[PDB]
């Protein structure tokens, strides 16, 4: 339905995020969920901690070690939506598997407000977008996300969420999601997430898509600049991000009238 897709894109452009229900069917959800659980339990994950406590555990670059996650990262429907929303051809940058849950003596805490762009070591960071796919039901209390609509159109912080003049006065929209729903959000959209205050883990994936012309651009933060699976040598500033490691979401056409 091209009309509903136009409306959806227009919402994305105006707000800086959009909710898309039922992007995965029930079987797909049950497949990706199992693989998410398997990876978290049997492979390496990374703790995102703060003084406040545990923000989350995640499997980094999950697509590199798991085909099943790569299929999700390049899912045809998700990819097609992303490209339509972005308005250009895209490449995959990374997929992560995200877990928020309460453990013994380790309570889940919120994800503090931020925007994603400044942590992206590539040239088109400012127009990147993220697909966050719910693999279980994520009501408010299980730590769904909140977005500040229009915040992607604000100028740069002079550093920085909620630092620009008037920004604190801007309304915020909390978006609970059913299993198999996703959101897309722009790299400049301010977003946060609640603590998981339930007994059921919050499980999802988050995939970052970038302009197909993206080039390497170090942030100067070692941890963000070091891209696994890109060869022995560090990457040079300006180096294009291409190939299997940063795949095009849509096969480029050889066939033309
Ligand atoms: O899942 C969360 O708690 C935060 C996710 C996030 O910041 C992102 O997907 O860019
Ligand atoms: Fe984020």
């Amino acid at each position: 339905d091209p009309a509903a897709l136009e409306r959806l894109a227009a919402r994305y452009r105006r707000d800086g995020y959009v909710h898309v229900p039922g992007v995965l069917d029930a079987g797909e959800v049950a497949e990706y969920l199992a693989e998410a659980r398997r990876l978290l339990a049997h492979e390496e994950s990374v703790r995102w901690g703060s003084g406040a406590g545990t923000v989350m555990d995640y499997v980094a670059d999950a697509q590199l070690g798991s085909d099943t996650m790569r299929r999700l990262a390049t899912h045809p429907r998700i990819a097609a939506l992303a490209e339509y929303l972005a308005g250009s051809p895209l490449r995959l940058f990374k997929l992560e598997v995200l877990l928020k849950e309460n453990k013994e003596k380790d309570a889940s805490v919120p994800t503090a407000p931020h925007h994603d762009a400044f942590a992206f070591p590539f040239s088109t960071a400012g127009t990147a977008l993220t697909a966050w796919v719910a693999l279980v039901d994520v009501p408010v209390e299980r730590g769904c996300m909140t977005f500040v609509p229009g915040s992607h159109l604000l100028p740069d912080p002079d550093t920085g969420a909620f630092t620009r003049p008037g920004e604190i006065w801007m309304p915020r929209v909390t978006v609970p999601l059913r299993a198999g729903d996703c959101t897309f959000h722009h790299a400049r959209t301010v977003h946060s997430a609640g603590a998981n205050s339930t007994d059921e883990p919050r499980l999802s994936t988050s995939a970052v898509y970038m302009d197909a012309t993206a080039a390497y651009r170090p942030t100067g933060i070692a941890f963000l600049d070091d891209l696994p699976g890109t060869g022995a040598d560090p990457l040079r500033e300006g180096a294009p991000l291409t190939g299997d490691r940063f795949p095009l979401l849509r096969r480029p056409q050889t066939r033309q009238p």
